């Protein structure tokens, strides 16, 4: 029992982190096989960031403009190229610690673990869910750029995120490992406005199943609702529309607890309409949206 | 910016985890150097757990009673003994991955990372605090016993927790790495239950300090308080009494921010009496108590 925001164990990742310096800028890189991946803004000075032209900035660099340090050992860069918003550096050593891996592009509402890193050194690990608006609510300090986000399936690390930017409102923006930004954002230090973050509805439902699977059932009720009537309410509370696909996904949790998905939706509609009245669910006073159904099943069994 | 509850990276720990089986019971063990540490209850059947004499149960066992597996390599037990509530199994191979380490007994309110493990293989990692009532609010499932709690400083892992039991409220109990239970709990399946818990006042205050460090001052006020007057209020709200020792512990944060500790206490007292007004602090609608002053300084 119990339910916690749990990260994946970080050891496979920890062995891929390196430091990348270009001039006066140091940030993290990911060393897999014979390639190191890092934010392309490593090539920018702080002034540069105001209005960078990356292609211009890049040709003015050579393989040795880049110093890559793994632990002590310094790796010799023998190639460099730009893929979208990432720099790829070929190095002269293959990483002995490279895990089975893949690169994935995550869908909003999905979750992943982040290994916060400073100067190529791992500092902490936490779980965050990509927001609907494609931001994440992270803890990044200066020098955290290039820190990565991942999921682990069996022995295979699926890398999904690399940290690039902090938004004026304090939220964080980044790319997939092909260097394409999640969201509208760009690697320029200018005001860029986040969308409006809609609460994940599927996750909140999954959490309610977790709560039940953990014996917190006060919120349940005799009622049912149609999907349409649910949405008509949820959408007043800035909740994402619920779809049959979402309802289908919840089926296993529905089966495990015996509470029908639409019945849970009826509970939620009430919680939304009437608040929690000083009660808590799984210890929260708030409806939690950062757990996926998979997260609930992984954790709750 | 941002503030999140963060666990220590787990790789140094992941290297030490093994699976220990005795009879039909399988649980996790920690392999450091030539020794494997695990809950002594690995030796007890379900019916044993109701009323066990551990010394009686243990003499009945031999070294080969215990199967230790590191990944797919079987270790060979060449010795065994019991230390408080742990079994120490001597094995014929030393763990090549042993990190620098130590064993620490944590104090109530202090925090640590937990690597949840099943069948010797690490499943997840999370951050948690030792509650004033001596339990942890973990996420553990059957087979999680022997999973460990640790802090990392530099390259040294300090182990402070090993998982033993789940209590009726769904909270968890365990021992230090010498095998001594935190709290009044025992490794017997009895009616024992967690005591009433309290909020960790020291931690909430540290967290308020984090909030100002991170640029937020909304909850601050023009007032001050005596410690006693603070305790008088906070206690009504089920807060742990604040000690002078706690006030000193907060000294570095107080200096960093220019906010005297008792001035922060005044802020907290108002928050308690008035509530948060729909507002949040560091993204939370509630007063968070699982960040120690050290954690705050770490992260900030």
């Amino acid at each position: 029992s119990g339910f916690r925001k749990m990260a994946f164990p970080s050891g496979k990742v920890e062995g891929c982190m390196v430091q990348v310096t270009c001039g006066t800028t140091t940030l993290n890189g990911l060393w897999l096989d014979d390639t190191v991946y890092c934010p392309r803004h490593v090539i920018c000075t702080a002034e540069d960031m105001l209005n960078p032209n990356y292609e211009d900035l890049l040709i003015r660099k050579s393989n040795h403009s880049f110093l890559v340090q793994a632990g002590n050992v310094q790796l010799r860069v023998i190639g460099h190229s730009m893929q979208n918003c990432l720099l790829r550096l070929k190095v002269d050593t293959s990483n002995p610690k490279t895990p089975k891996y893949k690169f994935v592009r995550i869908q909003p509402g999905q979750t992943f673990s982040v290994l916060a890193c400073y100067n190529g050194s791992p500092s902490g690990v936490y779980q965050c869910a990509m927001r609907p608006n494609h931001t994440i609510k992270g803890s990044f300090l200066n020098g955290s750029c290039g820190s990565v986000g991942f999921n682990i399936d069996y022995d295979c690390v699926s890398f999904c995120y690399m940290h690039h930017m902090e938004l004026p409102t304090g939220v964080h923006a980044g790319t997939d490992l092909e260097g394409k930004f999640y969201g509208p954002f760009v690697d320029i230090q200018t005001a860029q406005a986040a969308g409006t973050d809609t609460t994940i509805t599927l996750n909140v439902l999954a959490w309610l199943y977790a709560a039940v699977i953990n014996g917190d059932r006060w919120f349940l009720n005799r009622f049912t609702t149609t999907l349409n009537d649910f949405n008509l309410v949820a959408m007043k509370y800035n909740y994402e529309p619920l779809t049959q696909d979402h309802v289908d996904i919840l089926g296993p949790l529905s089966a495990q607890t015996g509470i029908a998905v639409l019945d849970m939706c009826a509970a939620l509609k009430e919680l939304l309409q009437n608040g929690m009245n000083g009660r808590t669910i799984l210890g929260s006073t708030i409806l939690e949206d950062e757990f996926t159904p998979f997260d609930v099943v992984r954790q709750c069994s």
